[PDB]
């Protein structure tokens, strides 16, 4: 079933319930996932109205871009030319600059295919918006099916050569409560390398580091507490994890990561080369979710995209988007429940 | 009473009914007026769903900007610097460029004051959007009261020196049917001068011309047919009217224009210096409004703003907006019945 209701400020809340009784809900404010629940429990972090997102934290569950992550000095080179993007975190451009796409009301259309339902969100980024050449016509399709698969498919076309590398910013928390650390979750991740950060500004350090046999090796399932209790300088630096991990094998068919808590597990699939993992290292901030004060480590992201830092480490990839080329990306979050 | 429902594509329709039974409705798609009815008759032009606007004509009833009208070659000078804006009509920048504010979903909040209900729409134009320096935090408040006054109040603040001169693109048609020409309407307008256009590209000619005693003189009420039938060069150029009229006396207290049909009149008040009048000179295009094919001259606008062309004719005004300075503008359309005797036949 599908239900649409007012979510505040003119935004809509679109709720999808599949054959299994699982409910997922989105908002056009930022083409974003708001909730995901099973047997009354929330699997992800989210607020109860549009206003909360705007007042508390506008990132959770949102489509972020045009470029996801931090860009050093807000500088990108396009067709050999330097362009300075909006700077919203010191001199860096984080998640596309201030008042970006995650804060706009996108238009949308719902398509019911029975076993699957799709919600197609659309937005036009005008040429020059926040320094980005365009216009960029963007669409994000969130779908949900009877096999409990939540899929995100991105598409874009630009009138001019530009840069494009968005991501989905959902935070998972299988405890179903923000006041509870994810340290008890088990994580598996098919990546042998990571991208260290230079310092507290969080720009990339410049190198690619092998993590095999370190507190960050999750090639083999492991509990989060291990990473959290590690003394690696990179962990210590951010007080948790806040880094890009480089996937060993690319392809949408491979399960790239798996998050588990008891009989409940989330599998991640993507066609992207990296996953940025951030463990809600907010200290005592205590943002409130459903009346519960969030704790440090009270959430974890799986941001699938081209790794941030390619401006300094070209090996990571290239986020350019040439005029007239069609950009496509797909990320899938699959939910499973262990039957005894 | 206030009612709200989905209008399509994620937009909503906000319908207000005042104590007199008059109803007016808006959409957050372009902070736009959708309809205004009296006794079941549409006073303006509008569509039945959001998709129609996007597919047929996105301007009607919308809030347009950041700069309303045509800017020659898209070139503006801001604080001694030349900036080129998005050009969407040949080398011209028309109504803020392509995919502008009239095409966006604005957020909104409704405030019920009892005798007056306000609908405040908000949007942020990011710095650099379509060439405009920013960011620009904008808000448009549309309100309707028990006195049948529909008021539009604009507000804006920029982080950077920029240009700002938006307007509201409503089209009236007191016949209540798009397929009926407004040549049968009576028009009174307190303006002695106008701004002629250079040619078919519609950029300004460079001069201001006195129109007293011409077919464009509406200081004393006359039927619109007088203008439509004129062979004055400017009328022929655009096949009707599509010009800025310079108001003789400024001030929100003065009735600047009055449009009448039989027992119904719409009065126009504004704090702006000119009114751009466009009479839907679409020829045989025939866009469908409520299943009626719109006729040439099937509608008329009263876009109150600073006149377009100030880039070339400095005397028209200055639309610059300094960083941190608060912009404000107010325009009011009021509805009356039996204001005067208007009994004609076409
Ligand atoms: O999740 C939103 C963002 O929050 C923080 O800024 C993290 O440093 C960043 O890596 C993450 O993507
Ligand atoms: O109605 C919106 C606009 O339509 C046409 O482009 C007219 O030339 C212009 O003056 C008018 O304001
Ligand atoms: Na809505």
């Amino acid at each position: 079933s599908i239900k649409i209701r007012d979510f505040g400020l003119g935004s809509d809340l679109i709720s999808l319930t599949n054959k299994a009784g699982v409910t997922i809900s989105f908002t056009n404010l930022g083409a974003r996932i708001v909730d995901w629940q099973k047997d009354g429990k929330h699997l992800i972090l989210g607020f109860d109205s549009a206003k909360e997102y705007l007042e508390k934290d506008a990132y959770p569950g949102a489509t972020v871009g045009p470029t996801a992550g931090r860009i050093k000095d807000g500088l990108v080179k396009i067709s050999g030319k330097d362009y300075i993007l909006n700077q919203n975190e010191g001199p860096q451009t984080l998640h596309g600059g201030e008042e970006s796409i995650h804060t706009k009301l996108w238009t949308y259309e719902v398509t019911d295919l029975g076993a699957e339902v799709q919600v197609k969100f659309s937005l036009v980024s005008n040429d020059g918006t926040n320094g980005y050449p365009g216009k960029i016509e963007m669409s994000v399709t969130h779908s949900f099916d009877d096999d409990n698969k939540w899929k995100i498919h991105y598409e874009a076309i630009s009138d001019k050569d530009t840069v494009f590398n968005p991501t989905g910013n959902v935070y998972f928390n299988l405890n179903g409560d923000a006041s509870e650390s994810v340290e008890n979750h088990g994580l598996r991740l098919a990546a042998s390398r990571f991208v260290p950060l230079k310092d507290q500004t969080e720009i990339v350090r410049g190198d690619i580091v092998d993590i095999k046999n370190t507190d960050l090796d999750f090639r083999q399932e492991k509990q989060l507490s291990n990473a959290f209790n590690s003394n690696m300088e990179q962990v210590q630096l951010v007080k948790g994890i806040d880094h890009p991990f480089l996937l060993d094998q690319l392809g949408l068919d491979k399960e790239q990561a798996r998050l588990t808590l008891d009989d409940t597990s989330i599998s991640v699939f993507t066609d992207q080369p990296s996953i940025v993992i951030f463990t809600a290292n907010f200290g005592d901030l205590g943002t409130l979710y459903h009346e519960k004060k969030q704790v440090h480590h009270g959430g974890i992201t799986f941001e699938c995209q081209v790794s941030p830092g390619s401006e300094q480490i070209p090996e990571l990839g290239d986020i350019s988007l040439k005029a007239g080329e069609k950009y496509q990306a797909t990320t899938i979050y699959s939910l499973h429940t262990k039957l005894e």
